[PDB]
């Protein structure tokens, strides 16, 4: 019965904050605003359909629109923001209407209040699923509906493609997702509907499916109690918890100790290793990451480059022809995750045999073929999101196109073959390791949980699956973020977490007794604050207003894994240093020690900026978030994977062929970029940003015509500066991984044993 306290803290940890997490996942499903299966006017001519609605999402979905602008502000920054777009001009036209521009402001002003008075009234018929609106509701929908069709055939004034939508895109009829009927005219509805809920009063209650966002005066959307509440509430509660999280941490040494005596450093003689045949393949899958990240970085630099010049390249044509914004972000996302992913499933491929002692017979084998399967998923899934988002596609988009969520932008034939390989990586692992676990005595030893963790990895993908076209937009996000918050982290900050206890582990640097306990400490507050802190996604995107706290309190207490950060990058700069000027893996402590500090700058403070439900009420859908995103995304993973790279190469390079003086160029070059692009762009637009919503509306800050001012193309022409530098350290990297194929050593044994 080893640790078994620390066992039960986390089992009842998970088990509670799981069914939290379901349990709201249910209050959403059963609360989040309808799609009538018929909206119609007074006289009871239906205008819209269930079908029509679930239609027009399928369309924005289908032309990746998500990659541009946002809904509910979810999605891209470079577009608007449709709902809160769409809520103007249909509220505009409920005032024109009720018209019948030129009024005097004691007139205007009259209009103004009536249509609030009766826009936020609910008229839908739970009894009956249908929902009816004034006609003052119907003349805006009309200007909603024209509005989008000049958008969506002249263009947008800004980035947008012209005439992209298009019915030759797809059949007749008896199109895949999207309904018969004209397709600009379903996205209008689409819209029309997010901003109907988003300005409409939730049955009984008194403010709107969406927490009154966006934040738009003229349609009554104010903050709410709630966000000003819980604001205030979640950091109390923080307060309370990091006092008591220390108190725990400091009375159990709840950290790994030093398994050496002062000046008793273990000796690591890498030359006398061993090494086996699908370790040294699975280095060469490090220097596809690298060159992944290349490109990932280029298409960046791609994106903030349109800041500047919506339709072109530098004068240069098929390029925005060819990589428009929308299907480059969609990259830029796809890559940065595929890079990072498979960074660490190398890592795993790297040590399962030496967890087991042996190379498993068809490992290199297993592993070569795991290597063309994502080299295919790869530049396949991009291939088809292309064609795709373009039209050469039929009713395949879905399947082998873009399926139109940021961040999921594979089609599911390609997240079929996504989770295959997952799942195959895990046998490989599993394969190397598992004699390991047939060793370890304790169940919840080390290799017992570097084994749990890993099958994470595949499993937790599938909830990817309960996410398809019809499925309601609210629903829909909620699954989203199961990958995008709690998996993407899961890979890295629990999979990661335990290799590196296991690699310190291995070192002699670390005792295992003290490392297993650490890990049992991290992995309780880790999930006991972030499984449930998920619910800061689902503070306005249609959600019920009860994750607003739920989402404010747990997501503020993720925060306490990460002050004891700043301190362990400390303790592990130490023992860089007990090592002498010889030790073996300076380069790898440097990004190790860059990606504790990043969890507090990028993630804990960065992120904090925008937590608050107070702030995040104008900021959501907001530079900030980008902000926030590279400072946590790159200077936290981004950084742990190439720590982990640059370990692997290591093992597998000839030590007299080795040189860290480049690494430590890219080390620099990638963090002063990093920090750079955050506090001398990012940041400062992001302020503006919020302040313009603040004073004329969230819609006037996702307008194009935000993006044109001049302080802030000013301060977006800056960002190639900090972009180039960064740019720069990236290259060095890939340099440095390429010619390393040059000096590789060869397996010292086969099937054999170490
Ligand atoms: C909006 C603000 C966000 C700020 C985020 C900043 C993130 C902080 C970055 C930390 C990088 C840590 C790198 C490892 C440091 C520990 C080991 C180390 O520094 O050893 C250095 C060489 O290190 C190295 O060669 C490692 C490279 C160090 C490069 C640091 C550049 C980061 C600048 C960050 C501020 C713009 C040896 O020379 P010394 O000056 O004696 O070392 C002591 C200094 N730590
Ligand atoms: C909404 C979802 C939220 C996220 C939830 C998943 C999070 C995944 C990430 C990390 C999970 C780490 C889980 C470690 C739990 C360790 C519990 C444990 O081992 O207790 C053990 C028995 O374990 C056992 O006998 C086996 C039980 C533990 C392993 C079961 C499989 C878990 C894999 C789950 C991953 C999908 C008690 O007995 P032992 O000490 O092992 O045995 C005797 C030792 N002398
Ligand atoms: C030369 C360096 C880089 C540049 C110039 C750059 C630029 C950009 C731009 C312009 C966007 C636009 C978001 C939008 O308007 O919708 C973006 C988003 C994003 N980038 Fe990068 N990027 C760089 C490096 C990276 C790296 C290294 C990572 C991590 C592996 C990363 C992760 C992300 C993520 C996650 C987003 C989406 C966040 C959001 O939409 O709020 N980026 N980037
Ligand atoms: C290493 C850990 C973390 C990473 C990699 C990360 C990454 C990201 C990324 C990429 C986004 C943009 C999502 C999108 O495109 O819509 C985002 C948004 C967000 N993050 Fe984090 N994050 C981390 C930690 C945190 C923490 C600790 C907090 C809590 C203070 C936090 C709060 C938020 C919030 C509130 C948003 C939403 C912004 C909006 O709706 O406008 N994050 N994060
Ligand atoms: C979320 C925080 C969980 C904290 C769990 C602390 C469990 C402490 O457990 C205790 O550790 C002592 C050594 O420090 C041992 O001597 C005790 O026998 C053991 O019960
Ligand atoms: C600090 C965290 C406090 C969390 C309080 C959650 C209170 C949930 O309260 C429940 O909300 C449901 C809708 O989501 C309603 O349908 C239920 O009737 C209501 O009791
Ligand atoms: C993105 C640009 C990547 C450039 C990588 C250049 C790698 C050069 O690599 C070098 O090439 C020489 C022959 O020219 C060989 O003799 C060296 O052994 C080899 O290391
Ligand atoms: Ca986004
Ligand atoms: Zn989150």
């Amino acid at each position: 019965t080893t640790n078994s306290f620390l066992k039960s803290i986390l089992i009842f940890t998970i088990l509670i904050s799981s069914t939290v997490l379901l349990v709201g996942g249910y209050w959403i499903f059963k609360e989040m605003a309808p799609r009538p299966k018929e909206v119609r006017s007074e006289s009871g001519e239906v205008l819209m359909t269930k079908e029509t609605i679930i239609g027009g999402q399928a369309v924005f979905q289908k032309y990746g629109l998500m990659d541009y602008g946002t809904v509910l502000g979810h999605g891209s920054y470079m577009g608007p923001d449709y709902t809160a777009e769409a809520l103007k001009v249909y509220t505009e036209g409920m005032q024109d209407y009720k018209a019948k521009a030129d009024l005097t402001d004691d007139e205007k002003s009259i209009i103004r209040e009536q249509v609030i008075k009766e826009m936020r009234k609910n008229r839908y018929n739970p009894v009956t699923d249908v929902l009816v609106l004034t006609d003052a509701q119907v003349y805006g929908l009309e200007k909603v509906r024209d509005y989008y069709r000049d958008v969506f055939t002249n263009g947008d004034g800004w980035g947008l493609k012209k005439g992209l939508i298009k019915e030759s895109d797809m059949p007749k009829a008896n199109r895949a997702w999207v309904a018969d009927s004209d397709q600009i005219q379903q996205i209008a509805d689409f819209f029309f509907w997010t901003a109907w809920l988003s300005s409409t009063l939730r049955i009984g209650d008194e403010i709107t499916y969406t927490n009154n966002w966006p934040y738009y005066e003229d349609a009554g959307n104010t903050m709410s109690f709630s966000a000003v509440w819980w604001s205030g509430a979640s950091v109390t509660i923080l307060i309370l918890f990091i006092g008591i999280i220390l108190y725990v941490f400091y009375r159990y040494q709840l950290s790994m100790q030093e398994a050496y005596a002062e000046g008793k450093f273990p000796v690591i003689d890498l030359r006398r290793q061993p090494l086996t045949p699908s370790q040294v393949k699975a280095g060469k899958y490090f220097v596809v990451v690298s060159a992944l990240f290349f490109v990932q970085t280029m298409f960046g630099a791609l994106l903030a480059h349109y800041y500047t010049e919506p339709d072109s390249f530098f004068g240069i044509n098929w390029i925005y022809d060819i990589l428009p914004f929308n299907i480059a972000k969609g990259y830029h996302l796809q890559l940065a995750i595929f890079w990072i992913a498979t960074a660490w499933l190398g890592m795993g491929i790297f040590i399962a045999p030496l967890v087991g002692g042996q190379e498993p017979k068809k490992q290199g084998l297993l592993v070569d073929l795991l290597f063309w399967a994502l080299v295919v998923l790869v530049g396949g899934s991009m291939i088809g999101q292309w064609l795709g988002v373009n039209g050469y596609l039929g009713n395949e988009w879905f399947l082998l196109g873009h399926q139109g969520w940021e961040y999921i932008e594979l089609g599911r034939i390609w997240q079929i073959i996504l989770v295959v390989g997952m799942l195959l990586w895990l046998f490989i692992v599993f394969r190397g390791v598992k004699r390991g676990l047939k060793r370890e005595s304790d169940k919840g030893g080390l290799i017992h949980l570097l084994f749990y963790s890993a099958i994470a990895v595949p499993f937790f993908y599938i909830f990817a699956f309960f996410i398809q076209p019809d499925t309601n937009f609210t629903m829909a996000d909620f699954w989203r973020w199961w990958i995008i918050h709690l998996w993407v982290e899961g890979i890295f900050e629990v999979f990661a977490v335990v290799v590196i206890g296991f690699l310190l582990v291995q070192l002699r640097l670390v005792t295992k007794k003290s490392t297993v306990r650490a890990l049992y400490f991290q992995f309780t507050i880790l999930l006991g604050s972030g499984v449930i802190g998920i619910g800061h996604h689902y503070y306005y995107n249609g959600s019920p207003e009860v994750w607003i706290a739920l989402g404010a309190v747990f997501s503020a207490l993720e925060v306490i894994p990460l002050t004891l950060l700043i301190l362990e990058a400390y303790e592990q700069y130490k023992m860089m240093r007990d090592g002498g000027a010889n030790f073996p893996y300076k380069a790898t402590f440097w990004f190790l020690i860059s990606t504790a500090i990043w969890n507090l700058v990028g993630a804990g403070v960065f992120g904090f900026l925008i937590n608050l439900p107070a702030v995040s009420y104008f900021e959501h859908g907001q530079f900030l978030t980008p902000a926030h995103g590279h400072a946590a995304m790159m200077g936290v993973y981004g950084m742990f994977a190439i720590a982990v790279l640059l370990y692997s190469l290591r093992n597998i390079v000839k030590p007299e062929a080795w040189n860290d003086k480049w690494l430590k160029f890219s080390c620099w070059m990638l963090n002063i970029g990093l920090a750079g692009m955050v506090v001398i762009t990012l940041l400062p637009v992001g302020i503006l940003q919020m302040k313009e919503a603040f004073i004329h509306g969230y819609w006037a800050s996702r307008s194009p015509s935000f993006l044109q001012q001049d302080v802030v193309q000013n301060l977006l022409l800056v960002r190639a500066v900090p972009d180039t530098i960064f740019l720069i350290g990236v290259v060095a990297l890939l340099v440095f991984a390429i010619k390393a194929l040059f000096h590789l050593r060869k397996p010292t044994h086969g099937e054999g044993e170490e």
